[PDB]
């Protein structure tokens, strides 16, 4: 706090003396990245006569009487080194350097490419792009200073630029792969007169213009289907959604991606989902043998297996389960195995999660779910009592989920009564029922959030992916 | 909504005989645009051997004793003609289709690719894909009932086909236009401790997780400085931001771009800016020359003019006005043109607006503006009490705005002071602050609403650029 009192003093001087610590501009000419692929192979301690302007934090600094050496790292991490030297630049330019220049500080420098006994510039000119007030810190940064601080730990952690990187390749990926199989990219809205589409509870905000609440929208699917009813043939949205969460480590924003496709069922979305992935892994990561922080290896190259709940389940309680099995029977088997009240989907999907979730390493599909915990999705085509969903496990994570969807508008308002009744203490989404009345064609969506597919693909936990998360 | 009944009759009776309307699949081979595409002159009242499978929604119905047609319309709104004959499928199957097929019903049909006496499919099979239990009404559509049922209005109404692919088209060649100079996108934070970035009043909710009240954010800005204060060189955030309105047509929900470049100027990102909004009607609209609804042409080609505000309000108000220029001056030449109170530079925009704003016909950009009302745009690099702020007009509209951001941290938090003190009825935005103290290099930021954007481009509002406005 005494560096930041010399740091702020020197900044005071140089207004003063008609220098100017932010200047509007310097005339930058090149990226250091682009001076480094103009000489990859420059013979040491020799000369070139190609001029440059470049900019950059000193990291790195080392004086003396007639040479100041700086290691200036651009915005991605690359370095040079600049050469401020008496012989080349003012007596009052070295002093000036001497006494004005910091660490974090960002400083333009313009002369010749050179390497020394190092890629190097040998400075004719320099001066401040900007005063830095605060020093950087060094072995030096705790988990939650580097997520308060994100832009601090951009600056100092090589992995938080190449993690933000990551990301970033990641959602391009994402559009990249849905584009190229024709998918259009819509915009539904985050503010809602009722949240709909998924289990969670909405945040709730006061609007003005409307004297009334409005919702953040806990998921886009139930517009995404207004869509497929107004002719959208492939259809996705990437962006927010927001679940007010209580005792929770799921974030209460978070970058879902969700998809439909016409005359496709689950089937079909299964396959476009295991390729989406893989060509994510293919652009993004460069292999489908993927390293993880525990120095393991992770394949998710080749087929994936797909199970179905009831049959799976069956076999890991060693008795036929089936959706006429009783809530009494799964009861006392939950019971048996040391586990807004009991259902038979809920028991189901818990039994299920506690005997073969937990087991599952390879990527796995799960399909066929209970009816009582899949409101949206289509009843199965053959098996009586399951509907057309499934779930992707990948690296033991719940990935993604797809579904054949429910376009016959009397039994989704059967199942939106349900609901409704199930936690009165009841209005349902007309204006939704309406546009299935109006006829949807037969379609398959998808599920995915961007954390979790990271995640699957990095070990890295949602403190890590999200740039800036809430603290 | 006898209509309703009687459709709601065939949906039951439909199940009861073992039929299915709601099928999970049917086996559709092509898409009518792809029919069509593959038959682009079939010699008329001839026949094909090409055997498909299609899908559609029956728009128009012409029955007879042993032929019925129907014009099927795919999504996109491209038609096919299908013709239902007792010789090549059942008496039920014909007696099927007249009981059981209305208008709006999505219907696939199988059969071989024919010519009438118009391109057609002459069904060996059909079945229905989704049961419509409402008509589709026909020159019976509101401008608000469109825009409470967008799923009517893109199933009767081809303009709201085109309206819809054309945003989607728009904001896909704002990130091609991007990546392709390096900008890379950026997911920042929806809920904030605290919005800034513009001038507007928050949306507040209630945070379950950590009881306090979480700001819907009106603007990305603080946090993608954060992101040039990190290393990045180059990036944009293309999405949601949210101003609580009051006697308002602005929508409080809305589409924004905003970008912002190191080592560059207002300058540079004015020209960036133009070549970026001209890149876009090349791409989605096909010309610079632009159709408006009244017939009129806009012509959006060339080089654009720039102007600077206060010596054009001077040749407009016939007297040297400067920043110097006091409030007691200003207010009285408001007065005289018949015009939380009187500060120099709203008086400044103000009259501007009024007087050279509304004359403004060919794209222009005004800059240097009033330092009282760009409290995050650095002070001009030569003019005494002016900022580096450019505004575009494009056909009379206010479309996007370009700043030399300020990076000096002392001057910021004195600007945050004021601002604070001035509507003081006094906490700063530290975090934001102390990016800044560690450095942020030169850099240009941009402003850009999508739907400003479109009704510059098309002469469309709000209500028919959005597929979804709030209601
Ligand atoms: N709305 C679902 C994703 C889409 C699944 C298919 N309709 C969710 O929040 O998980
Ligand atoms: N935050 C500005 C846009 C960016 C202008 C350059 N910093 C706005 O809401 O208009």
């Amino acid at each position: 706090p005494e560096q930041f009192r010399i740091r702020r003093d020197k900044r005071a001087r140089l207004l003063a003396q008609g220098r100017d610590p932010y200047p509007v501009a310097v005339p930058r000419t090149h990226t250091l990245a682009e001076v480094r692929a103009a000489h990859p192979d420059l013979p040491i301690d020799t000369a070139t006569e190609d001029i440059v302007g470049v900019a950059g934090r000193v990291i790195f600094a080392r004086n003396s009487g007639k040479l100041c050496f700086a290691t200036l790292q651009d915005g991605d991490g690359t370095q040079l080194q600049v050469m401020i030297s008496l012989d080349k630049v003012g007596q009052a330019a070295l002093d000036a350097w001497k006494a004005d220049v910091d660490l974090g500080d960002i400083v333009y420098v313009h002369g010749a490419v050179i390497s020394s006994r190092e890629l190097s510039v040998l400075a004719d000119c320099w001066r401040i792009a900007a005063k830095s007030l605060r020093p950087l810190p060094v072995k030096e940064m705790s988990e939650e200073s580097r997520v308060r601080q994100r832009y601090v730990d951009l600056i100092v952690r090589p992995e938080a630029r190449a993690v933000a990187r990551l990301r970033i390749a990641v959602v391009r990926a994402i559009r990249t792969a849905l584009q190229r199989r024709g998918f259009l990219e819509v915009e539904t809205p985050v503010l809602q007169t009722l949240a709909g589409g998924a289990a969670a509870r909405p945040f709730a905000t006061h609007s003005n213009a409307l004297d009334i609440d409005l919702y953040l929208r806990i998921a886009p699917e139930l517009f995404l289907k207004r869509c497929i009813v107004g002719g959208f043939d492939k259809v996705f949205e990437l962006n927010r959604v927001f679940r007010n969460e209580g005792d929770s480590t799921h974030s209460p924003e978070f970058s879902m991606l969700e998809t439909y496709q016409t005359y496709g069922t689950y089937d079909d979305s299964a396959v476009v989902t295991r390729e989406l992935i893989q060509e994510v892994a293919d652009e993004a990561i460069g292999t489908r043998q993927l390293p993880l922080p525990d120095g393991s290896v992770y394949d998710i190259d080749g087929e994936w297996a797909t199970i179905q709940m009831y049959p799976s389940l069956s076999v890991a309680l060693g008795e036929e389960i089936t959706p006429q099995t009783t809530v009494d029977r799964l009861r006392g088997i939950a019971d048996s195995l040391g586990l807004r009240g009991f259902g038979h989907g809920k028991l189901i999907e818990e039994l299920w999660e506690r005997t073969v979730g937990k087991s599952l390493s390879a990527p796995t599909f799960v399909k066929d779910f209970p009816v009582q915990t899949t409101p949206l999705t289509r009843q199965h085509r053959s098996i009586p009592g399951v509907t057309e969903k499934w779930d992707l496990y990948l690296r033991g994570i719940e990935l993604a989920t797809g579904y054949s969807e429910l376009s016959d508008p009397v039994v989704q308002r059967e199942r939106f009564a349900d609901q409704a009744r199930a936690a009165a203490a009841m209005v349902l989404d007309e204006d939704f029922l309406a546009a299935l009345e109006y006829g949807m064609p037969p379609c398959t969506g998808t599920g995915m959030g961007i954390d979790r597919l990271l995640m699957s693909l990095t070990g890295l936990s949602i403190r890590e992916t999200v740039l800036f998360p809430i603290v």
